[PDB]
């Protein structure tokens, strides 16, 4: 459908507006190039391990790999939604978010390829509860835009990407890595990759709190939406972490191995800290 | 609707695919940040200038504004089509095309801010023609592909996109800004910005010209249809290109005061050459 101007011609960027200074930080702080990440020392590291050990490390790699193919794709309307609203700014901000995901794709296929597992297949550690938030209800909130860019839609959209997804299950999965193989002395390449998508995940976060608490402003009873949407995706969080606990605990010849006393009860509460947090970054009443 | 599976988690990026190579090219060469380049001799020239003179570059800026802001919404209906298609690798370069085109809004509308235009609506250079190519056909042929990802429609999308608007009409743009200005030692922050532009450009010519060609490679009769597209939109290009000659000519006190012999003839020449090398650049037998 035809534009009727352009925002440039007929006035300028708004230079104050949040996306925007949020856009020239991405702009800053997203330089760098998975391709430049040494792996070579990762590719030791796994062929050192036993099959025991060396299984132990990849359904978290296989969440993430997906996750991260996932929301590339998944974003798409989201940016598609906001153009056709005339939200310029919130656009170029996107096109940092779209290509830092195209990155971490990248850099979590180069290590699976670089330590000999790129012709495995990682979808048998995707469980019921995992496959429900990414083959199926982040798409749904997200493709939902391309018809209804409705502000509960848009809530929605956002609640299940930058907060569930990113800000409650990422984040924790970064978490997670740390708290075992940064201990480890393990996979070092890996590690770096990890702590550049962390730092890029802040301004993904950033640009959900963004456009849900816009919407809240308008009309807070949009802050209950949020929460009930919260709330309905939790119980397949915890049950993907669940899940994932429990394969942890069936195979602990990697910790053992590295003396790591892995605290999976302590895993488990930054999962809810996480989750109870994203909920209070959400002011119901103006901000 | 639903993702069945992910090509990072069963296998790994395809390494050799060209799209993925070009995107690597891309990360590479396209470090640029409009926020570095210095406005401050561009204020300075374009105050100088006379009334008559300031004008006489206005036309070509309000071209190129709303070329690029209206490439930037209209680019996300191909990366949606080629995503749902599978074609990651495309959909890894496709960012950093849209990326490139934000950064493109981001430059001239910088500029426009420091030499003191920003407030003044550009739209009045926009003739028919223009807005037949820009306000029209570019975003009803990218749409499209939402309802209709047929080969027919992607080659028009590529076609009126990568080949008309970039390779065609931007190139030519490129052409002129240096032929003018460069010559007479004005706006060399704005001079710095083209060059990095038509860098980027090389790129998302590229992308066109593989994509018509995959598909004329399937069958040789698509050949026709690119031939065809092209020539329905010739009349609007020139008819755009005659208009921004005709302005030159009625307001030459710029190219008098800077001794520039400014040959229109060559200009146009140049137009009609960028379009006839476009379709040399598709092989009507199987490359
Ligand atoms: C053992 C404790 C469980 C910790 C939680 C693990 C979560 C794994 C994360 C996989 C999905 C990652 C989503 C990517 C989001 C993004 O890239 O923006
Ligand atoms: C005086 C001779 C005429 C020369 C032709 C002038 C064309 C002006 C270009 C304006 C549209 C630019 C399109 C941007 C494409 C992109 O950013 O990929
Ligand atoms: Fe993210
Ligand atoms: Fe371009
Ligand atoms: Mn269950
Ligand atoms: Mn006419
Ligand atoms: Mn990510
Ligand atoms: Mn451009």
């Amino acid at each position: 459908v035809h534009h009727d101007g352009f925002q440039t011609v007929k006035a300028t960027i708004d230079w104050e507006h949040p996306m925007f200074k949020l856009y020239e930080k991405a702009k800053r702080n997203g330089k760098w190039n998975p391709a430049d990440i040494d792996f070579s020392q990762d590719q030791k590291d796994f062929a050192s391990l036993t099959s025991e050990e060396k299984i132990s490390a990849l359904p978290l790699v296989a969440g993430f790999s997906a996750g991260e193919e996932a929301v590339t794709l998944d974003i798409l309307p989201m940016a598609h939604a906001l153009a056709r609203q005339g939200r310029l700014e919130d656009v170029l901000f996107l096109t940092t978010f779209m290509h830092d995901e195209a990155k971490h794709v990248e850099m979590f296929s180069r290590w699976q390829q670089a330590v000999g597992i790129g012709q495995m297949d990682l979808s048998v550690f995707h469980n019921d509860h995992y496959k429900r938030i990414f083959y199926e209800a982040l798409p749904e909130a997200m493709n939902r835009l391309y018809a209804d860019d409705s502000p509960e839609a848009v809530i929605r959209a956002a609640t299940v990407y930058n907060m569930i997804v990113e800000g409650t299950l990422a984040e924790s999965g970064y978490y997670t890595f740390r708290q075992i193989y940064k201990k480890a002395g393990l996979f070092p390449g890996l590690l770096q990759g990890i702590d550049y998508l962390n730092m890029d995940e802040g301004r993904h976060i950033q640009f959900g709190i963004y456009t849900i608490q816009r919407i809240v402003n308008e009309d807070e009873r949009y802050y209950e939406l949020f929460i009930r949407y919260m709330d309905e995706l939790w119980p397949h969080v915890i049950g993907y972490v669940d899940y994932l606990t429990e394969l942890g605990k069936r195979q602990q010849q990697l910790a053992r191995t590295y003396a790591l006393e892995i605290d999976y009860d302590l895993l488990r509460h930054y999962v809810i800290k996480q989750f109870n947090l994203r909920k209070k970054q959400i002011s119901r009443t103006k901000r």
